């Protein structure tokens, strides 16, 4: 997370760390607990190539990355059939936990938005994660969970900003309708934050607007971070994730 | 160039090496001389972001990479307008030389293919460049120009191979129509070969079928090399490049 | 610490970690508390070149490296005058803390051996530290304190081993008299443990036999770890460290 | 070679490049031809740990590092028995070529200084090599052979500087008697030059004053380059290398 501060010990009870079997289960992406047995994350964290579930393990919310690990195995990985590359969109995926978790005040789910929310500019949205604090500036130990308040931005205004300084004709759409932009030159999600959540407090309830997807560098001018529009994949998600 | 051998001192007269002003003008992509004044290459080598022409410079064909440079400045860079990402297609771009070249036996142009030629499997095709001799295995000095003979693949079988081991549904074309495939587990282009020419001998003559675009690594099984199908952009090329 | 295990949360009270002011106060060497206001460590961790005290910092014994840092600043650095290189010997130094520490069950001084001791082969000795667990294999997070039990080796046997496979004449001494050897092809200290302690349980008492000084790699055949022999610099240590 | 320029195609006929069989025979040190069948180089380049001659190979003087290689195998390697560390001394070794060379105007031997010769402060001495051009700044291809003119410095003055900014006592001698100093903050030998010649023109003749040995960084303040004193090991050199 570029900019921001260390999230208070009881702030994002839905945050989860996706780990791989390295020399040690090393954090490779984030995700959010949307149902006691399902995790929502970016497909590019686990695709397009098939991953062996043994190599994967989930860590629910924790204030400092490796200090109190309690790795949960995954039972099934579901990546969107249209996903190939983040720039092409559809960068989203579900990880089914082998066993349901026991929700509490410190670990409980995030609410998906209704298929009628647009998350216009002005909304108080936040991105959270344990990713780099700047370009090629990794998060120094003790790996505290950082949060940042980012500003939504009209896809159209965004798409345009992405053409400034580029050879790409304007008739060519860079920012797809299934994506959502947010951030500025000093506030942005970054490498290692992928799969994490962008949640906005709509009418008092934290809703998950998007999933950290891609971008051209961390907090670069005219290059806001791109997130997957949750509302665009609400149905697909529900094919697997029951309502309650 | 995975596989292959060092190329004869008089084999690929159209080969060029694009250089960036580093500590030195180090090579970063190849090209092909298609007109005494224009260089054909992959857009991804010089785009989508705008590049400083002074920071660029073209080196004509040579047997050993930095022994006898004779750098030529580039007058204009013309990246295809629909280009944003290699996977998305349109990975082609043109470079106009400030000054023409005095063609010879060791350095002359390559014949573009006719708009009809499809280069079906069975054609003898070669790829040329100074790139990695395997994944993360950089070409050792004296940096000899290597050539390798690759087998052409039909796009539908190429697309099919690409779906093997991938979560990406089959109704999702991974290998577009403006792309071509060539290569196998022991023969293929690799990092640093991008922008290079895939040429085939069609009826006793060397035509350039494709420009080294992307791939999922180097010489990996079921992930053959993707090249920009030249015939597709034949028109566009000609809009800038005069005939002869 | 190559080989071994994670140490008990109440095992090595004298352990300290030296921190350099970087992006964060990173650990660069171990060190021991031998007096509530004096830290004993290897000269190479802080010399021969003069270091600035504002950049150096001592952290007391902690189970996991960066979790609950409580940095203490250093008042003075006293390297041994005869020091320039580890191989040449005299690899020892003292760090005067700014303020005395409040000794407890978890954090208290280690007993310096009497000038009479030798710690002959067969001594139950242990080395502890937060270093590499193998050559080029850094300590994976959460950085637990490790401990490994190592066999003391007689100098003359150790010097012979150091000649096996080397060009250096036998008459030439590699292992000096102010050095001590301990370890084998499976248990040894490593990069990062430098400056730490090698304590032995002498007649029901923990005595610091040496300081992790140098070696030709971690746990390598015919190259056991070389430690500074403390009895040798006792009088020197005492010119600054009050008795009790 | 920090500072200096590319040496003329006929300036250092005695120059040689030592090569280790890697992915390719990479230059790891320089040396000099002191007799048609022996090469003199710094011991640390080939010791103290025994090396396999099948992996070493000597390339004679060549203007550009890998372009026109002609590797010669070694028959015997003789490391001075007192060697173990450069800071300790006796950094000198001899490689015997399998066959005598055919010396010529471009490739022939250098003259060894007479026992008397001292090389007073200010001497017109030169260092030549294909090493780093600055700390951590490697010599970029085409790897020209570089040279630089460095001023000799008296051992007692040089040793004085090696104490400036260092804890080491003035009573402790850092710059040993079998070493020699040369260079300054903008002209100095560097990483990869080890073993190369330090020749001085003394009364019309180029005499090999020293051998690049060690130093605390390249072109660093109060840390002039330390070379091995040749006059010092003459007798030994001659115990193997015949006179003429
Ligand atoms: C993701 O962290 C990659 C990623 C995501 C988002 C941004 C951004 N600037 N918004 C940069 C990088 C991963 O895959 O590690
Ligand atoms: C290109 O060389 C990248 C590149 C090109 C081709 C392949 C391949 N497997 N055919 C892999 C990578 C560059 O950008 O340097
Ligand atoms: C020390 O840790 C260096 C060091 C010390 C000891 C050994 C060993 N094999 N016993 C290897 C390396 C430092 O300077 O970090
Ligand atoms: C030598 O090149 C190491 C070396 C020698 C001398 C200097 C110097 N500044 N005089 C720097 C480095 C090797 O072992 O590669």
């Amino acid at each position: 997370i570029v900019g921001g501060q260390e999230a208070p010990r009881s702030k994002w009870p839905w945050q989860v760390s996706l780990r791989v079997h390295g020399p040690y289960w090393m954090h490779f992406c984030g995700g959010s607990l949307i149902h006691p047995q399902w995790v929502l994350t970016a497909a590019h964290c686990v695709g397009p190539d098939v991953k062996d579930l043994a190599a994967l393990r989930v860590q629910l919310r924790e204030q400092h990355l490796y200090y109190q690990d309690q790795l949960l195995p995954v039972s099934r990985i579901i990546v969107h059939p249209q996903f190939y590359t983040a720039q092409i969109g559809a960068d989203i995926a579900l990880l089914e936990l082998e066993e349901p978790v026991k929700v509490s005040s410190h670990v409980h789910t995030v609410t998906l938005p209704p298929a009628s929310e647009t998350f216009p500019p002005g909304m108080p949205c936040w991105v959270t994660g344990w990713g780099d604090v700047d370009n090629d500036e990794r998060l120094p130990p003790p790996f505290p969970l950082k949060q940042v308040k980012v500003p939504i931005m009209e896809n159209h205004i965004c798409d345009a900003k992405y053409h400034l300084g580029a050879y790409t004709g304007d008739d060519v759409r860079i920012v797809r309708d299934d994506m959502l932009c947010a951030g500025n030159t000093r506030r942005d999600s970054c490498q290692g934050d992928s799969g994490g959540p962008l949640v906005c407090k709509v009418n008092g309830t934290w809703l998950q607007a998007g999933v950290v997807s891609w971008g051209e560098g961390c907090a670069q001018p005219n290059r806001p971070g791109i997130y997957t529009r949750v509302t665009y994949y609400l149905d697909w998600i529900h094919h697997y994730v029951p309502k309650k």
